[PDB]
């Protein structure tokens, strides 16, 4: 159970985004139904009044929280991967439009899942804004908690992988457009019951055998990290 409070750009807090530049749902409940329209941007997908201005090459940091800002972030039981997608805003997230900019699942060196490191990062994870056309975009951050992912929701709706999905409205002002955005995947649609990484047993299968769901990260993506960029207790 987790939500996005807001974003930072190049280490500068853009302020509370909830229902303002984030298409915030009403609470921190997970999405579990892989075929629902809630998979696109969570249960309250509507245009909110502001979009955060960035330029290509900027560092865009999402900041998650559990109940209040900069708390325990998300229960430590909720091991799993983190991904970030982008789509043009004119799509409203419909169609084959979501392009993956970032994926982190299990780090063999530190023996930690993305979620574990997200907690340590005080909720913060970043992507570098790609050199796409200037314009309005949706950035879709997705945490997949795997503590009940040994079962399929479609078979047992008490269990299943849990998706914590947040869409931010971002405007890219300056960019050379050196890597035009390609077409992507649909949400819902990309993930199905037989997609790798959706059904998995984290208690008995080594985390080193986990494969995150496709699609793979786009070759135009400029990377990102799970790491604190700013101190919420100061600003
Ligand atoms: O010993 C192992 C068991 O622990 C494992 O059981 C899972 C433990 O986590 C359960 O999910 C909880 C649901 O309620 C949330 O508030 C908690 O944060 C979650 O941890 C899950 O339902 C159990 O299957 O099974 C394998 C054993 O080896
Ligand atoms: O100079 C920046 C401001 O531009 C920034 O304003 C953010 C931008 O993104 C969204 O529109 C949000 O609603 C605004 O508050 O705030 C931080 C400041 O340093
Ligand atoms: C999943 O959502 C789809 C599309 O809205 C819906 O038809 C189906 O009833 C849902 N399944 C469950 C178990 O709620
Ligand atoms: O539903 C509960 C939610 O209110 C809380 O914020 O996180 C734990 C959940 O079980
Ligand atoms: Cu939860």
């Amino acid at each position: 159970h987790t939500l996005v409070w807001g974003v930072w750009v190049n280490g500068v807090d853009q302020g509370d985004g909830r229902n303002i530049y984030i298409r915030s749902p009403p609470n921190n409940n997970p999405v579990k139904n892989l075929t629902s329209p809630d998979m696109t941007c969570n249960v309250d997908n509507r245009v909110v009044p502001k979009s955060v201005p960035v330029n290509a090459g900027d560092t865009l940091t999402f900041e998650w929280y559990h109940n209040t800002r900069d708390d325990d972030i998300i229960a430590s039981s909720h091991h799993g991967p983190i991904a970030v997608y982008i789509a043009p805003a004119a799509s409203n997230g419909q169609g084959n439009v979501w392009v993956k900019l970032f994926e982190d699942a299990y780090n063999v060196t530190n023996s930690t899942w993305a979620v574990d490191r997200l907690i340590t990062a005080h909720g913060q994870h970043s992507v570098v804004v790609p050199h796409v056309a200037p314009g309005d975009y949706l950035f879709r951050a997705e945490i997949i908690a795997l503590h009940e992912a040994d079962s399929l929701y479609s078979q047992n709706p008490i269990r299943g992988a849990q998706f914590y999905i947040s869409c931010a409205q971002i405007t890219i002002n300056s960019s050379d457009d050196s890597t035009p955005l390609p077409a992507g995947v649909p949400f819902p649609g990309a993930y199905t019951d037989s997609t790798p990484g959706i059904q998995f047993n984290i208690y008995t299968t080594p985390a080193t055998s986990y494969v995150a769901p496709p699609p793979s990260v786009w070759s135009g993506a400029l990377g990102g990290s799970i790491a604190q960029v700013g101190d919420a207790s100061l600003e």
